[PDB]
DNA sequence: CTGACCTCATCATTTTCTTAAAAACTGACACTTACAATGTGGTCAGTT
DNA sequence: ACTGACCACATTGTAAGTGTCAGTTTTTAAGAAAATGATGAGGTCAG
């Protein structure tokens, strides 16, 4: 249109510079009788120019010119089941809570979380975990790694973390970029080296007592006691809770968190919720003592949310009712049956193929007594179209001589699982 | 046997007490299976479920082929935000198609996470949108996302480096200070007139990165000219490392003079990075937000943070790519952008009346407007008086590091409040004030 | 030999799951009004 | 005489609105089947 041709065709005169500075523009009320334009036009195209500072007028007007110059199968404990998941739940309550009648939830607030979410997390977790809450006790947050840089900009860069050897590699890659150091940590079938730590001047170290990735190991009471007791040795030592894969035990019923024999609130409850309902969902949450938590609330009281308002609704709602439970049972029964169709199948290779671990969770992880290394059976699995995970990259010491591979079944179907072991065990030349 | 909870409960709990309170030394044996469900009349597998759980507790452990052994030894009415944008336009209606048409029983194989850097789709068409709206010239591959702009500041800091030294503007919007504060990084406080960012601090002084708006300054609405822009433009190239980023606030809201096209879009160098925001536009509860960089930064980006994984859901991100995809995003903004002129010409109709006392400092573009008051009453009298109306006001003051102007100056914003409130609330407010 | 490891049988209560009809929803097509964009024309007050 | 901005009413094409409709969908008191905790009676193997 005129109203941005004119303004493109006098900006290529101005910028390629047949007019230089303190020249008027070639006319006012003239150049749109001899250019047949109507006056409006031109007016509206010299306050476009004067807006961007191109030329600048004097309040009586003058013109002054200013420009001068192909996996079938896949096998990780990451993947959870997505088949029964239960859509038709999820968008009746999604449908309830977003309405035109209930506006104002479009706008931010509450920077740690809705009143109503804490107050049913602390709810939930006492009833089922036995762990003491409060309501303005809990924080919430998307993702973990956001909580534990949190974490770290709270406590500071003055501090030493301890890490068990053969685990989950996120503190490492946390800690790689904050100037902090870590000290791996070895851990026997029964949990962590207590003695290690005691004997060490470690200040905070990170362990998941209710299930050891990816060994599975439950730590005994008598070492948790001593945990606690090294913990209370001192004054400014602190030791962190990772609820990792809870609730998903099915002979022994569920096995009560750390932080229920934390009398003197010593323990901060890290958590998880994206390995239950939606791996793509990002929310997680954590629970800190009475005067960490004070002072967190006293020191990062200008950091708005990092989960949408709109998912903490739907999902209050959602699992307010009581659906929750629901969905969990469900999953519980399925990944049973999963993991004894498994084990069944995988059983007949006992003399070869040894399986090591404890039956809570949703990975096994075997040792493969051929004479292949690790690589080998890494590289013939992904030929047949079905890439596999060693354990060699979950431990930054020197590789086990018996090749240990870990094996997820949680994006398995149900009906291809005798295929894909089939095709597997080919592949490794059985 | 009367309680919810099984024997399976019941035994398991006095045998903890029992041992909690001492009663049973270590090595102790116990009376295995056969005894005990013969003496305490209880079926065999419910005793032996009950100790196979003590076993895996840890409490007690069970040799093969013989008995176990314990080894347990011991009000406000009219809320002004220059923030907030007008719900009730909203339309809900197009959001709820869009939802149920993404997830559905069909569309399995989604909840599963993956691609940290954003899905190839919503970078395409926001790349597109980008390209075709604000001239910004970047590769699909460079842009990034992330839930909000604090998350990728922060990891903007991290990559560069805790050695810079960061410029900000004059005092107003304090958000890089307040996340400077944590970090050990410094910050150089700058003045700027009625025009801009002053260009002549700026080559005067070794500063690394400083932070402009270069579309529209917050509070006041000025404008950089092309002189001042090209200038920080060389200023930039002059060193090797010193970089320049770019905050557009509300670039796509200017209601007479279309729109003022980015400062990325002159760049030739690569010395500039894009910092976008979808929370001040459709949502700002969602927590959504954007940013481009150059192939150099990109690839140091890429090479640095490859093992982490997006803060933004999976749901979010293809709701948005479809609803930006047929193009609804660009008419629910014109439909903004006619409601936010029609109350701010509604707005300034309305308060020209009492102009000898006061004075209107920004330009019609916008959310929000400042204000002086010439009235023989400091600031705190003026904040103080609004919020005994039940209408508090946000003065300038906490923008302000130090004082500019003894004449208090206050923010006023229109975003949330209706238009058939916008006089009474005026009203209430100037009898609230000596008027 | 008594003694402790195990794996079938089939009983039971109470949660989970499935199909029927009757209910409300909303989609595409259509059309009737409206509406604010650019745009031409004719002014306006005030400088110097 | 040279030049500020402020009406008039003309235009094309996007946005807004009501209509009935076929259509995918929501809700429900039945129905039946699954699973656990539970009793009973075995199985091998040590020492």
């Amino acid at each position: 249109p005129l109203y941005e041709q004119l303004y493109a065709h006098i900006k290529t005169e101005i910028t390629e510079g047949r007019i230089g500075y303190g020249t008027k523009l070639p006319s006012k009320r003239k150049l749109a009788d001899s250019l047949k334009l109507s006056q409006n036009t031109v007016e509206a195209a010299y306050e476009q120019l004067v807006a961007e500072g191109y030329v600048e007028v004097i309040p009586r007007k003058g013109f002054y010119v200013q420009a001068y110059e192909t996996i079938r199968y896949n096998f990780h404990p990451t993947h959870i089941d997505t088949t029964s998941f239960p859509f038709e739940q999820w968008r009746k309550y999604f449908k309830q809570t977003m309405c035109k009648e209930n506006h104002r939830l479009l706008l931010n607030g509450d920077h740690q979380g809705e009143a109503s979410f804490r107050r049913e997390i602390a709810y939930y977790l006492h009833h089922s975990r036995g762990v003491n809450c409060t309501p303005e006790q809990v924080v919430v947050g998307a993702g973990v790694e956001t909580l534990l840089q949190q974490l770290f900009l709270l406590l500071g860069e003055s501090k030493v973390y301890g890490i068990e050897d053969p685990g989950y590699q996120l503190m490492r890659k946390l800690l790689s970029h904050y100037p902090n150091d870590y000290v791996p940590f070895q851990v026997d079938e029964e949990g962590i080296d207590v003695d290690s730590i005691v004997r060490t001047a470690v200040d905070v170290v990170y362990t998941t007592p209710s299930r050891h990735f990816p060994y599975g190991s439950v730590l005994s009471i008598n070492r948790r006691k001593q945990l606690l007791h090294w913990a209370e040795a001192h004054e400014n030592r602190y030791i962190i809770e990772d609820d990792y894969d809870s609730e998903f035990r099915y002979t022994g019923k569920t096995i009560p968190s750390l932080q229920s024999m934390d009398v003197h609130n010593k323990v901060i409850y890290l958590g998880a919720f994206s390995k239950s309902l939606i791996p793509s969902v990002r929310i997680s949450y954590m629970v800190l003592p009475a005067p960490l938590a004070h002072l967190y609330k006293n020191k990062f009281s200008y950091y708005h949310s990092t989960v949408s308002r709109i998912d903490q609704q739907v999902l209050t709602a959602f699992m307010k009712q009581g659906d929750f439970e629901k969905h969990l049972n469900r999953m519980r029964k399925i990944y049973r049956r999963k993991l004894e169709k498994v084990l069944s199948l995988l059983k007949r290779y006992e003399d070869k193929l040894l399986i090591i671990g404890e039956r809570s969770g949703l990975h096994i992880v075997l040792v493969v007594k051929n004479g292949m290394d690790e690589q080998t059976l890494v590289e013939k699995a992904l030929a047949a179209k079905a890439k596999v995970y060693p354990l060699s990259a979950y431990s930054l010491e020197r590789a086990i001589h018996p090749p240990q591979i870990v094996l997820g079944f949680g994006s398995i179907p149900e009906d291809e699982l005798e295929e894909a072991i089939a095709t597997v065990l080919n592949a490794w030349g059985f």
